[PDB]
Order: C-alpha cells, then structure tokens, then sequence
C-alpha cells in the first residue's frame, strides 16, 4: 500500500533590519509531501519505506525534489529503521515545545549542531553516503530511542567520526519527564550534548515547563528555557524566555497564539527577541491534508 | 486529502528546415502530473495548495521534477492564491480559442511575454523568489481576474518591476466577451499590453471569434486574429488567420481538426504558417486520467 | 486514473577488498516508486503513461527525481510503447533467471552493453533527446518484442547510430525457449549481441537451464551460463556457473537462497565469484508496495 500526507503553510515573516536592500517582510511558505510505502505481514511485521517531497520558498531553481529514502521494520512496539533516520536527540518529547508562530520557532530551542532527519537533498554532495540506524521502543508510557549516524558509510570509520545518541521520554497525565545525550554530534569531534526537560500540565488548559541544554561545542554554552502555554477554547497562548551562558548574550523571549480554526487548519502568529537582540515576527497559516 | 490527475501526450511534430544538420520530423510527447492537497472546513473556507511535476522531449538531464508550489483558500466564490500563481492576462476567457493541433498551439496566440504559471524549475535561478498573489471571483456568469507577480520578493520593492494584471470575461449561451490588461508585463518596464475578445457560437455546432492585442514593447505590434470552429458529431475543424503590425511580416494562418476518440482521449492534427513564413505540423493524440 | 506501486530494498553487501581506504561491507538500499496513468476506453483500446521515482544509496546530492516518461497504447494483445522504451533484449523471459541475492545480481548474466529502460535521470546530457519506438505482442504461450532505439533524435538519422532488436520466447509447462538479437547494441557500430536459451522444469519445485551469449564488441566474447534453482518449501535454492572466452578468466560461479516470508516480503542472500576472482556477497529484505 502507498498512502500520501502532508501540509502547505503559508504567511508573512518579518526579521527587524533583514539587510542592506533587502525587505524585511516577506511571504514565506512550504509545501510537504510524504509518501509511505507499507507491507503488513499476517505475522505482526510491518515493512515500511519513505520518501519527502519539501518545497520552500527561496529554494534553488524555484523546483522540489524528493530526498534521501528511510525504511523501517516494526513488532511489537520496537522499531528499527535504517539510511535517512529519525535521531534521538531529534525524537525525544519536550525538547521543541517552547516553538510557536506558523513557522513552530524558537530561540529557547537548543543551539547546537546535530543529525536530524534530511527532508530534502543537500546540492553539497555532503549527504551523498550518509546512512544511519535508529531504534525505537515504547516500552509502557516510557518512550526510548536510540541513533547511529554514520556521515559517509563507505569510508573506512577509523577515518570518520560517528554520532550515537540516546534518549527517553516519560509521561503521565500531569508530569513529563526527557533526557538526551548524545556524542560528537554532528559528526563534530567532542561535540557532545545533553538535554534534560520537565513539563508540569497544571490543569487540562495549561502547561509549564523547563529545558535545560548542554551545547557541546556551541558558542552558546549552557541554555536554559522556561516555557508555558494555554489554553482558552480554541486559542492558544504561548510564551518562553531562554537564556545561554555565551558572554554578553540578551535574554531571549517570545509571545505567540494558535487559533484551531478547524480540524487540521491552524492560524498561528508570534513576536520573538533572540539572543543578539534580533526582532522577528509572523502570522500565517497551516493545513493539514 | 491529496488528489492525482494529469495526461499524457505523444505524436509526430513537424518543422520545415528545422536547422541544419537537424531532423525536421521528430517525436514530441508530455506527461503531466498534478499533486492536489486539499483541506476542506465545515466553514465553507477551503485550503489547498498544488505541486505540477512535467516532462517533455528533449528536457535536460532525461529526468523531472516538480515545480515551485501553489497555494489557495475558497471561500463563497472568490480564491485568493499565493506562491507561483495563475495570471491574469493567461486567465481568461477566450485568449487561447484559436490554438489546435495536438500541442494546442497557434501564431494567432498572444505574441507579448507576460508571466504565468510555471510548470517547471528554472535552472537559471531567475525564479528562485519569484512569488505572486491572485485573486479571483466569479459574479454572476462574469469571472474578475487579478494577479500582483513580484519577480523577486526578498529585494527592495524599489528596486524590481511587479507585474499587475486584470481581465474579465463574460458569456451567456451565444455571445462570449473578455478583455485583459497588464502593466509591466513579464516584469519589463513599460511594456503594458491588453486583450479584448469576443466571440459568437453561431450554432451549438459552430463559434467565430475576434481577439485583437496590444503586444507592447515586442516587436510584433498589435495584432488580430480572427478565427473559427465546426463540430460535426465527434470531429471538430478549427482555423483562424492573424496578422500583426511588424513590417514585412506574413500573414498567419492554420487549419486543423480534434477527433474526440472516446471520453478523455483526443486525436488532433494541425497545418500552420507563420508570421516569417515557417511550416509547422502536428499529428498526435492526449488521454487524461 | 493514477497508480503508485513501488518496493523497498535493504540489506549488507559486501565486496571483498572493495578499495584503499574504503569499507568492505556497507548497507546498500534502494527505494521504488512507479506511477501510472492509464486511460480506458469503450472501444478497448488503453492509454498509459509511466514515470518512476528511483532512490539508491550513493546516489548524488542524497535527492530523488523522475526519469523520462514512457508512454503506450494497449489493443488486443498489441502494445505499442514510445519513449523511455522496454528493450528486447532486455525483456525476453530467461535472460535474467540465473539472479540471485537481494540485489538480483549475477556474473552470469550477458557481459554485453545494450539500452533498457532507464530508471533514472542522467547528469552527463547523454540521454536528452533519447527515444525509442517498441511493439510487444503474445500469440499463443509466444510472447514476441521489437525496439527501436535512438540516442539522439532531433540530430539527422545518418549522422547516428540507431539500436534495432527483436526476441521471442516461448513456453508450456516443462520447457522454455527464448532468442533475442540486437544490432548496433547500446548505439556501438558494429556491437552486434544475440541470446539463446532454454530451461527445464524438472518439477513443480526445481528448473536447470542454460543461456548462450554472444556478447558482441564486449571483451568478454562468447559466454554460456548454466543456473538452477530448487524449491523447498518458502525457502529456494539457487546456482550457477558461467565461463566467458576472455583468456584468462576464471570461472563465475554463485549460490543462494530466497526465503518468501510472507506475500511481498523475501529475505535473500548469496555468496558469488566473478571473471576475475571478485568475492561478493549479499543478505537483505526486499518489500512490495
Ligand atoms: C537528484 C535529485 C535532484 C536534486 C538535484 C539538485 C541538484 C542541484 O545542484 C547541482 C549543483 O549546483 C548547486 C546548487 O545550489 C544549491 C541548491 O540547493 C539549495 C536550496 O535552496
Ligand atoms: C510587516 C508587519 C507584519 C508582519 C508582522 C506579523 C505580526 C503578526 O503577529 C502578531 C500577533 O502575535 C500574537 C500576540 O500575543 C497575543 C495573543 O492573544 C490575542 C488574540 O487572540
Ligand atoms: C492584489 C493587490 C496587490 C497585493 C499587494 C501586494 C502587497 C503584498 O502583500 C501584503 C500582505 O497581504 C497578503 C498575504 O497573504 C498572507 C496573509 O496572512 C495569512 C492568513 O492568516
Ligand atoms: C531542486 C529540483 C530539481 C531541479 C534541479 C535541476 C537543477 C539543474 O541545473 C543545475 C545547473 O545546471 C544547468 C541546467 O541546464 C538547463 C536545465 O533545464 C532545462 C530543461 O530542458
Ligand atoms: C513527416 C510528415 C509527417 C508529419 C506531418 C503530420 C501532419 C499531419 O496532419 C495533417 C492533418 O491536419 C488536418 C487537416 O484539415 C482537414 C481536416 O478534416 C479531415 C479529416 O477528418
Ligand atoms: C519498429 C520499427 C522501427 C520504427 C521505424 C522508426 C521510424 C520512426 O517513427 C515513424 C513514425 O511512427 C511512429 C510514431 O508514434 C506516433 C504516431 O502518431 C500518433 C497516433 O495518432
Ligand atoms: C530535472 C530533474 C532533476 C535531475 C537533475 C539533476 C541534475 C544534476 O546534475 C547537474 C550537473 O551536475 C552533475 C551531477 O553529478 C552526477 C549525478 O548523478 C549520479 C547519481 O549518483
Ligand atoms: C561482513 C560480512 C557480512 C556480509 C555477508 C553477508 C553474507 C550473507 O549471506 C550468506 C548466506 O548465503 C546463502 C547460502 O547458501 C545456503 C542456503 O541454504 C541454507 C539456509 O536456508
Ligand atoms: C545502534 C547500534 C549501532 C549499530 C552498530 C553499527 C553497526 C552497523 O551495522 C551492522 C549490521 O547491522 C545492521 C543492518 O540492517 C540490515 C540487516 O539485514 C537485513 C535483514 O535480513
């Protein structure tokens, strides 16, 4: 079976003084395309494959491409996936959810460098031979994800260096609970990072929670994010204020909403200050299809 | 939900003294697929956003992919859209009747450069933020058109030429009218053209129309063309004749004929002369599916 | 109406002494997506159109794209294709049967060069103007193909090399026959190639059979291969040895085995040595969607 999903978005975007000639307001927009491939087996194995097709705007040749092909084998509640994988530090619950705005951003999400799922080709040549394996499991309310990220898999690996990362999520009805560690991220030498979040639902509206981030050998240093929502009917309030321990940094904040105008439809706006004091803001829309 | 549709087109394309040491007989074929995700509300307000992925003969690197995304909302009779837009002057009525033969193609056509919806990438990086905003509404058995297209909007809008268009059709069961206007067409600088059309169905079987063109700056010059069709059960005949202001210029003509094989498949064939003299036939078929 | 089928593929191969400084064993993938048109008509006459959307691991920029389209039109056990075009020699039944492993691979398979069906695009510009012409027809258990391939059809017809081939095979329940010819294989002047065989079902669970080449301009010279496979139960047991003229060379050889785990699914391997003493082997899961 082959099934499709996807999203397009569209809205403006405004970074306060974008550049010398250039307007600080635009339209900015994507279009995603997932196609999944899937072969149920009679004993409980799921096959699957999948590819996406991203368009932004901005992108080179003003045409979209597919990018590089995941596979997985699922049973019983343990995945395995291998060659454009999903990673741990990528995966695990809490550690994006200070974003907001149409375009799901924040300066409270972590600064460092790290392997992420590719959603589009990379004209570098640089994901060429780039293969990774996950592990998965879900294992009662506890989530645990396991990542190996081989940046070019047919060199001998004495010669390049590989990024492993863990991670596990854990949840109730009120309190959750996420940590991650992962070394030489990014397939960076001594680039290792950590995350360790907490999330307290105090009531069914509303939600408040703290990151804290080790970023390796990001200039940032030590972050920290302190975040909250609610919820009143059909909008959403968001708000967070980070900090980092680089010198001389601002602290970062941002004030957003979500409006649920219908099932898979999101209107969504948000006024953001980043560390060196950078302004940006928007207001658009998301569908789900 | 995300819909498929799209055709296929193949035969023989004919061009006398093509060029030397060139094949004036050559196989020239399409195949067009349209990637539709739609999220309809129960509001009435539909989102939609669209992807085209096109092949022709001869396109480099013997491959496809899929253009820059289109993005659109509905609601009560008007559609605003954003991203790689359809114009105004390429939208309405009756400007492209004259067109036959199996790529639907006539010199009687417009001789101006407008922009339009692009069905493909563009290697030159001349499209890479082009983004355009249209709207339409359809009041009564009239359609309004308008389209803003800015050629690149990241720059200071001082610096680029926008393209602004409005058009207009109208028709009841025998009479048929439309006119179109355009400022700084295809993003030159005063080159301003304009359409008006009309058009009689003579018959449920025949139709005689009359477009007339200001080009702007192309060195056509205005430009008539007057032309005609006849249904005879599942044969259709079509020709037309055009003359533009150009000095020296021949007079235009063509003759040809639709055969409507079965539902969504048609056999067509075309004989024209152009402006300088050059030969162009065509036989070949379309199924749509 | 549109289709999508397609496949997964992955596994371990391993090539003995691959290279200086590179990985021996890698985990090697491909992912498969066909999409089809096709238009049906009262009359029985069928319209398609196919498009494919080929990924492999180590393929350039990590992006997947479309290939060329293939076109065709169905009536009465007659298919005539246009385009991006299935070969003769390519097509004939028996041609392919010594394959083995996940990665359907064989030294046994005919060391010649010849056109097929191209799964992907081509940087080099190569097959830009490519286009070919192919009529396949079954009359009887006979099944009976015709191509005609040229590299490069906007250029004058003497100034290139067209490809022109023909094969048929036959088969009842026991036996198999199949024949195929090509001249000027692969657009070479002069590269004339031609396949005998035949194969023999011992059984409702076991097949012996042998093809003989003539492999044309290739430096392999003539060559004949002798395979058989055997069914036990879900599990199949294949071999095969080949010998080329080549002076020197050594015997081809390869085993192994298939494991049908479920409908769709199958888990293979084998373990082959090449013409020169290359040791290759493989184990991996293909997936059908
Ligand atoms: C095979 C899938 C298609 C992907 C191929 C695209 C190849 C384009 O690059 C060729 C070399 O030129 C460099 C491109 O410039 C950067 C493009 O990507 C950035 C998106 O804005
Ligand atoms: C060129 C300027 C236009 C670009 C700016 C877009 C700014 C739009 O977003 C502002 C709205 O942000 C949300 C504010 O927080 C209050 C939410 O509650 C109020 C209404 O539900
Ligand atoms: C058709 C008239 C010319 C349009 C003026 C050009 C001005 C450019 O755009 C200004 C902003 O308006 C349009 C954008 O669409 C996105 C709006 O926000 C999304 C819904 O919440
Ligand atoms: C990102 C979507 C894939 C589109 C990328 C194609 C990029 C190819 O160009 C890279 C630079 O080389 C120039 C190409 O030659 C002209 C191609 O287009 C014309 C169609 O016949
Ligand atoms: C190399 C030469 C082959 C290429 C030429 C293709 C020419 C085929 O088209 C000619 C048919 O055009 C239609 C003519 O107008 C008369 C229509 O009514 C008659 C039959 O229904
Ligand atoms: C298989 C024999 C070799 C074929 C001869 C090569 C000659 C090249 O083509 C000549 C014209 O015929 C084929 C084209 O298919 C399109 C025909 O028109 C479409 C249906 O109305
Ligand atoms: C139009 C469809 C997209 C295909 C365009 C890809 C164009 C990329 O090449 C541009 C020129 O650079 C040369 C590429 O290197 C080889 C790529 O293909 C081999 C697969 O591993
Ligand atoms: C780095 C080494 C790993 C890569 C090697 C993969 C080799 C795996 O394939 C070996 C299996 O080949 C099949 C053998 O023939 C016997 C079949 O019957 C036995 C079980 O059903
Ligand atoms: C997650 C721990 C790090 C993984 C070790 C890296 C070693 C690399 O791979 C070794 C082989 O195992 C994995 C491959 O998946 C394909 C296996 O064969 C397919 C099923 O028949």
């Amino acid at each position: 079976m082959i099934s499709l999903n996807g999203y397009g978005r569209f809205g403006l975007q405004y970074v306060e003084d974008r550049g010398v000639g250039l307007e600080d307001t635009i339209i900015s927009s994507r279009l995603r395309i997932n196609i999944v491939g899937t072969t149920e087996t009679d004993q409980g194995v799921t096959f699957g494959a999948k590819l996406r097709m991203q368009w932004d705007d901005g992108d080179a040749f003003a045409g979209t491409a597919g990018n590089a092909a995941q596979f997985w084998t699922s049973y019983n509640g343990v995945t395995v996936s291998v060659g454009n994988v999903d990673t741990a530090f990528d995966s695990v619950a809490l550690t994006y959810d200070s974003e907001m705005g149409y375009e799901a951003s924040s300066f409270g999400d972590a600064q460092s460098s790290f392997f992420k799922y590719n959603s589009k080709y990379d004209a570098s040549g640089a994901l060429d031979n780039y293969n990774g394996i996950a592990v998965t499991y879900s294992i009662s309310g506890v989530n645990l994800y396991l990542s190996y990220v081989d940046p070019d898999q047919t060199v001998d690996s004495s010669l390049v260096t590989e990024e492993f990362g863990i991670a596990a999520d854990w949840s109730n009805d009120m309190i959750s609970l996420a940590a991650a560690y992962t070394t030489d991220a990014g397939g960076i030498v001594d680039n290792d990072i950590a995350f360790v979040g907490a999330a307290y639902k105090f009531n069914d509206a509303g939600t408040v929670g703290l990151n804290w981030y080790d970023n390796g050998l990001s200039t940032a240093g030590d972050q920290v994010t302190l975040y909250g929502n609610y919820a009143f009917g059909a909008t959403t309030v968001r708000a967070y204020v980070s900090d980092i321990d680089r010198a001389g940094a601002d602290t970062a904040y941002g004030i957003g909403a979500d409006y649920q105008f219908a099932e898979g439809v999101k209107v969504s706006g948000s006024v953001q200050s980043g560390f060196a004091n950078e302004t940006v803001a928007d207001v658009g829309v998301r569908f789900d299809f």
